């Protein structure tokens, strides 16, 4: 009798709001204790669409139990193998979902629990075997297993002895390099659509994380993956890896990790040319979280290239244009992808000093850069992020009456910044930082048209340079920003001798800007003739 006025309020009220979290949960354990298992898992299988579902450990919690219970019925067991089978690739995905938020936002106890968990899932999935979307499923969820326990060793370490850290990150070493030994998913196995870009996205979400984890890990020492593979690599490492990640008392014969094979491991360091390709790939692997660009942004800070900032933008909001011909404006409308490239540009530049300056403190007990993704803190301030998740909601058109107001204002506040207008907390370094990147970027573009846009910034923030740099120059100060959009750091203070060669390659960009408009008005008038 409850449960059924209950079921309606929930329904009815999902009509207009069916992303809330706690609501959706609600109604999976409606159909869990109503005997209609079947439904509950249908529920989830749909509202994992969204996105919002994803992110949140709670909803993630729910999948895997609402999950494993429905593959212990006989409605389950009977109806189809095949749905038995499809469930069991859901399963196996929620867990990697669920074991990526409890290392971000849990302790090493609770991460380890569901590790152990996990283990057990693939344990019991692994004598079916087959060739089908479960089979190629497994494949990349092994690769997920091994990268999330490298985290975890990482994250042990972190509140240990340096010579435990060692130990530590000597095995974290091992997993990593094992999750990207795994090759790509056979895209052609699986059955959805969504499911082929799914599983790709989380393969290349697998190779970034994992992958500058190994360089980040073997830079500063040599041939150390080579070390790694002979040491760790044999029978010793897997009873080292048991042993250190899970309870050693519990049965390892029932346990994945003692019983998986770990049989010639190509000992490759990854290469750049690869690695940019899946960070691009798994630009949409957390929601494009200002916590994860900026994570990757931090990875190329000690790699000998630029991070694919514009290739990222481009590949999460595809509609953005490039660049607004309203630039004098602060207006939110007139966002575009440039004024989210000079931002992220900002937070990794200021993110980059904030941990050197916290490192000098605590004397790089811990590398700022060689912590993976879930287990760094927030690498970005809350007014930074306020803006970031500010303005994707806009870009997306996800706005409700009673959002417009904050989303606007908060993002109007930082395009004055942005675009060194009136009253910007801009840094002399940082401006050049925007307009050296700036400049670099467009300049390896194809399409005249797309150099004019970047280099054009350039253009526009090295005019708003100069000034400063005269200021500099005559050894006046510059007026100090008042709670700046971006920290000012003493480490990177313009000086005397740095001016002169500033003020070349301002000169030198506005030749090159007009190079570039000459080979319009070439095309152009070809063109017209």
């Amino acid at each position: 009798d409850g449960w059924n006025k209950l079921f309606d309020l929930i329904q009815s009220e999902l009509y207009v709001r069916p992303d809330d979290v706690h609501v959706n949960i609600r109604l999976v354990e409606v159909y869990r204790s109503t005997k209609r298992l079947k439904d509950a898992v249908a529920h989830c299988h749909e509202a994992e669409r969204n996105i919002a579902l994803r992110s949140s450990l709670e909803w993630n919690s729910c999948v895997v139990q609402t999950l494993k219970e429905y593959l212990e019925s006989l409605q389950c067991l009977e109806s189809d193998k095949s749905d038995w089978r499809a469930t069991n690739t859901d399963l196996l995905l929620a867990y990697a979902n669920l074991m990526l938020l409890t290392l971000s936002t849990r302790d090493v106890q609770e991460s380890r629990e569901l590790l152990q968990s996990f283990d057990s899932a693939l344990q019991s999935v692994k004598s079916l075997g087959g060739n089908d979307e479960l089979s190629a499923t497994f494949l990349e969820m092994k690769g997920h297993f091994y990268m999330h326990a490298g985290s975890l060793l990482l994250k042990m370490g972190q509140h240990s002895s340096n010579v435990q850290w060692r130990a530590l990150s000597e095995l974290a070493a091992l997993c990593y390099l094992i999750a990207f030994q795994v090759p790509r998913p056979k895209i052609k196995l699986i059955k959805g659509e969504a499911g082929q870009n799914l599983l790709e996205m989380m393969a290349c979400d697998r190779l970034s994380q994992s992958g500058h984890m190994l360089l980040n890990l073997s830079r500063g020492k040599q041939d150390f993956l080579k070390e790694i593979v002979e040491t760790f690599a044999n029978k010793s490492g897997q009873s080292a890896l048991y042993d250190a990640l899970f309870s050693s008392q519990s049965p390892k014969d029932t346990s994945f990790l003692g019983s998986d094979d770990i049989g010639n491991i190509d000992v490759r360091e990854p290469e750049l040319e690869d690695l940019t390709r899946y960070d691009v790939g798994a630009i949409r692997a957390h929601n494009g979280s200002l916590q994860h660009l900026t994570w990757l942004g931090l990875q190329w800070n000690s790699l000998p290239a630029l991070p694919g900032i514009r290739k990222w933008l481009k590949q999460l909001f595809h509609h953005l244009p490039h660049e607004t011909s309203r630039l004098e404006t602060n207006a939110p409308e007139s966002i575009c992808i440039l004024d989210l490239e000079v931002f992220l540009l900002g937070v990794v530049y200021t993110s980059h000093l904030q941990l050197k300056e916290k490192c000098n403190s605590h004397h790089s007990s811990y590398q700022p850069l060689c912590l993976p993704l879930p287990v760094c803190k927030q690498l970005c301030t809350e007014r930074q992020k306020s803006w970031w998740d500010a303005v994707c909601t806009l870009i997306h058109r996800k706005a409700v009456p009673g959002n417009v107001a904050k989303l606007r204002l908060l993002v109007q506040h930082e395009i004055n910044t942005l675009r060194a207008q009136e009253k910007h907390g801009l840094q002399p370094a940082l401006l050049v930082h925007w307009a050296e990147c700036l400049q670099k970027t467009g300049s390896g573009l194809n399409s005249f048209y797309d150099q004019r846009e970047y280099i054009g910034r350039s253009v526009h923030y090295w005019k708003k340079v100069l000034p400063l740099l005269k200021i500099i120059k005559k050894k006046n100060s510059i007026p100090e920003p008042i709670d700046p959009l971006f920290k000012h750091f003493h480490s990177v203070d313009i000086q005397a001798s740095e001016i002169v060669e500033y003020e070349e390659d301002a000169h030198i960009t506005f030749a090159i800007l007009d190079a570039v408009n000459g080979n319009i008005e070439d095309a152009v008038t070809a063109f017209e003739s």
